[PDB]
Parts: C-alpha cells; structure tokens; sequence
C-alpha cells in the first residue's frame, strides 16, 4: 500500500512530463502559425499541468521559459496586461527579461530579436499616447547611436516614425517565428507527439 | 501543406484524449483516497484539456460525466457553488441530476448511492440553518414512507436528526467511494497511465 501510492505518484508524474512536453510544443505550433484561439486555450492547459508538477528537469524549465516567453509576445500590444508583481513592467519588458535569462545561444538571431522587443517595447506606449509611460520604458531599457535616436522620437512625439515601420512588430513576429520553427523541429519527437503520430499514420 | 496541418490537428486530439483519459483516471483515484488538493488542482487540468477537444466518444463522454458528479459531491457542503445556470439547484440536487442520467447500470449499490444523496441534499440545509431552503429542495426532488419522515423534520427543524446520522454524509461518500474503485479497476489500463507505469517499472 505505501510501496503502490509511490508507484503511482511516480507513474503520475512521467505522464505529467510527458503532458507538458506535448503542451509546450502544441503551443509553439499554435504561435507559429498565427492560430491565437488554440494559442489560449493551450496555454491555460500548460499553465494547470504545470501547478500539478513538483520536479522539472533543466530542459523542462527552458521549454516552460520559452512558453511564458512567447505568452507576452502575444500581449505586447494589451499594455494593461501586468505579468510581474512591479506593476510598472510592460509585457514587452518582461519578454526581454526572460529572453536574456534562457540557457540559449546568443547567436546572430538571437541579438536581432532582442534588439528588435526592445524597439517595440517603447513604439506600443507611444502608439497609444502613453509618451510618459515610454521614457520611463526607455530608462529602464536603455541604462549609443540606437539609445539618442529612440529618445528624440519619444521627445518629438513622433508616434508614427519611420524608424518603428523599418523595425516594426511584424519583423519582431517574423524573426521570433524562425526562432520558434528551430524549437518546433527539436520537440516534434516529444513522446506523446510520436505516439499520437504512429496511431494516426496507420490509419490511413 | 494542407495534408500536413490536417494530420498534426488529427494527432492532437489523439493525444488530447489520451490526456483526458489519464486525468480523468487520476481524478478518481484522489477522490478514493481523499487527497483533496491534488483532486481541485486535477479538476483544473482536466476542464482545460476539455476546452481543447472538439469531439468526443460515448465513453470519454460517461467519463467526464462522472468527473463532474464527483466535483459536486466534493463540492456538496459548499452551499454558494451555483453548477447550473438555475441559481437554485445546490451541489447535491445537481449531483443527483448527473447521477441520474449516467449510462451505467442501476443496480442496488446506484440506487442505495441515490437516495443518500437525497437524504444529504436536504441535511446540508438544516445543518446550516437555511430551513426554508431545505423545503425547496424537498419539493424539487420528492415531486411515501421516506418521504413524510423528511418532511416532519423540515417543520420541526430537528437538524441534528438521528436519521441524518444513520444516512450519513460519512456513510453516502464511503458508498460513493465503493463505486470510484470499480471504475479505477476499469482505467488503470488507460494508454498515458500503462506507459508511465512501464517506465517506472523498468528503473526499479
Ligand atoms: C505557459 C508556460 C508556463 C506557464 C507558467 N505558469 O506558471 C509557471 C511556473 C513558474 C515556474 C513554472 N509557468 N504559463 C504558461
Ligand atoms: C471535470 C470534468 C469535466 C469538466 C467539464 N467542464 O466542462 C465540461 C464540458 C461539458 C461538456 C464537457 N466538462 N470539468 C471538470
Ligand atoms: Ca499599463
Ligand atoms: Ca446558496
């Protein structure tokens, strides 16, 4: 009896792994292609398989960083979104944060997409009028010849500069999308994805 | 490309319900051995996945079906939960519904599991001190001898009835708990939960 209830919270536990692997791939996917409906419903089912886990390997707590990464990528515009207790940090300064704390490469694209959220992360509060809101962003930011040109958009007011249509949010999404097909190809033999594969190919 | 997108979405809900399934099985077990926690944190997993699939067996359906009976006798002395959109049903009147419309056979364990959860759908009124409630409840399920014995401890307010202590919420779980074991003996062979017992097994 006590030998069996840790069998089974054992058994219970590689299922859950196995769950969240599947899960964290599935959203990935869902980012990839630009479905924003099963990108929420598939976050709300990583995030309540994630409170059931006690143990988390160190590929596991990447692939769970990866995932809160791209969540506020897909709310960088909804500034009313407030993921970290400093209820000041905007969803594109909390992405930053998380992009430069995975255990990654810090290769060509990687510096690009960095560049490009930081960019951004002062263009969503100027577009919305929060020009205050985008010093501030910008401080805390900048914590060049990039720095000074960024501070005198945001001083001139200039909301639709040619500087963000050049370094836009649709070339942030595009570049973060390549990252996000090099991740796909590496999780795509995940055990539960194979499986599910396997049983669908040999109906066919 | 078309194929392609068509045969990851068949593979999802292939692995959707082998999720649902194992949560399902895993729902039950903490039921059984009264790990309340770990059952509100499954409960949450499973009604994520659930959000995630579009189409369901007969099977996976009875399954959920019996999830949702075992949230609402959890639920049962929790008289603010409001699971139907009628505000009036309490939890047991709408375990009781479920109970009631199950696909399973009605044998004397199901009918003596009945009528304990009518007996408690009206003791949980009193022992709260909601007489009137009580009454209404009594109406919309009677809707004997049973029948008039109830309704003079209703008028007499007599909450703390010898009756309610024969037909105990003590002894309507322990009998509810009897029913979870035939159906843990049933899933245990689930796919998700057989591959992480295969794993365990192996490291031993
Ligand atoms: C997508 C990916 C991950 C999550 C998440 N929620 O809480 C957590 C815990 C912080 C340590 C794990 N991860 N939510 C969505
Ligand atoms: C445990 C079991 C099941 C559920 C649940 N939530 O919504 C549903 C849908 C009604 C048709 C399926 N099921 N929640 C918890
Ligand atoms: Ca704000
Ligand atoms: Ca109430």
């Amino acid at each position: 009896e006590e030998e069996d209830a840790g069998l089974v919270a054992e058994a219970e536990a590689v299922a859950a792994g196995w769950m969240l692997d599947f899960l964290c791939l599935s959203l990935c996917r869902a980012f990839r292609d630009g479905r924003s409906e099963d990108f929420r419903r598939t976050r709300n089912s990583a995030e309540a398989i994630i409170h059931g886990l006690s143990s988390l390997t160190a590929c596991q707590l990447r692939t769970i960083y990866i995932c809160q990464f791209l969540t506020r990528i897909a709310a960088g515009k909804t500034l009313d979104a407030q993921f970290e207790n400093d209820e000041r940090i905007t969803p594109l300064e909390s992405a930053l944060m998380i992009w430069g704390s995975i255990e990654k490469e810090h290769d060509k694209l990687h510096e690009e997409i960095q560049n490009l959220i930081k960019i951004q992360a002062i263009a969503v509060c100027m577009e919305n009028g929060n020009f205050k809101e985008a010093e501030e962003v910008f401080e805390r930011i900048f914590g060049m010849p990039f720095k000074s040109k960024l501070l005198m958009i945001i001083s001139q007011k200039d909301t639709f500069h040619s500087f963000f249509q050049h370094f836009s949010y649709n070339h942030m999404m595009e570049k973060i999308k390549s990252y996000v097909n090099y991740v796909l190809s590496e999780k795509s033999s995940t055990f539960l994805m194979k499986a599910a594969a396997k049983v669908v190919e040999s109906k066919r």
